[PDB]
């Protein structure tokens, strides 16, 4: 067991995760966006406001890395806006049409969405 | 609505869950000269035993795989009798979340939706 169950987990989480991305950067396209890019203004968009603290916390990256992505996101002219909170429909949007291309019922999305909720508390 | 919420909830919680296993393989494969990457390259290698097939098994860009394997460092024979210490390094990360194995499957069945 504990050999086998770690290592399925492993090899799952990579790649469920890892087509994942691979639908969402399709969609992220029409708005010139990494995936990564998309997770920060979903969580911009919430709370509007914060700290590359408690932004760069909640998105797990180092000052580092999320400093040019923000930079960036800027020039987008998404932060430094208006014309941000304008995708945030078309944007949320992308979350649904990423998990039917993986036939997730509500059912199914609730189930995972405790097991990985649990996982990670 | 709720498929939106629903969405969402996923997505964040996918994105937040993998950066805490990613963070934690980080530290354990220090012991190694080994990225995370560079780990699940490995674990495939070793799971299979084709160039191509495996950017497509491991899901990377031959741009960005080619380096990767040739370091790949004679981890081969050797490779094969570190192969346990390897594999309980997932041990030792997954059991940081403190979960039961039935959770633990659970996650698994669940996370089978994301490969069928």
């Amino acid at each position: 067991s504990h050999m086998y169950l770690s290592k399925q987990l492993c090899f799952l989480f990579y790649v469920s995760s890892k087509e994942i991305i691979k639908k969402y950067t399709n969609y992220l396209k029409e708005y010139d966006l990494t995936y990564t890019g998309y997770i920060v203004l979903m969580a911009i968009e919430n709370d509007e406001k914060l700290n590359i603290k408690k932004l760069g916390e909640r998105v797990f990256l180092d000052s580092g890395t999320l400093t040019p992505l923000l930079k960036k996101l800027e020039k987008k002219d998404y932060v430094v806006t208006e014309q941000g909170k304008a995708i945030k429909s078309p944007l949320a949007e992308i979350s649904v049409k990423v998990f039917n291309e993986f036939n997730i019922s509500e059912r199914e999305a609730s189930d995972i969405i405790n097991n990985l909720r649990n996982f990670v508390s």
